[PDB]
């Protein structure tokens, strides 16, 4: 599956900016 | 093809990962 | 639970920024 590729990564590429932000936000909740 | 979505997956996990280890902080 | 969960929200964001990577690096195999 080529097309696939592209959207497991789109799927991670949002999800890890999710989880990014959720560790910005639980830093400065806590601090 | 089954290379690249493979390498996807590791990113797809990880940002669970990521994700779960993130909510594990916001709890305490 | 005190300060600990600060060192645990350090490792979501480095594996997320892993996470990221690897998401590049899956795209560069196209």
């Amino acid at each position: 599956e080529p097309e696939t590729a592209l959207l497991v990564a789109f799927v991670a590429y949002y999800t890890a900016l999710i989880a990014l932000i959720f560790a910005i936000l639980a830093t400065r909740r806590l601090c």
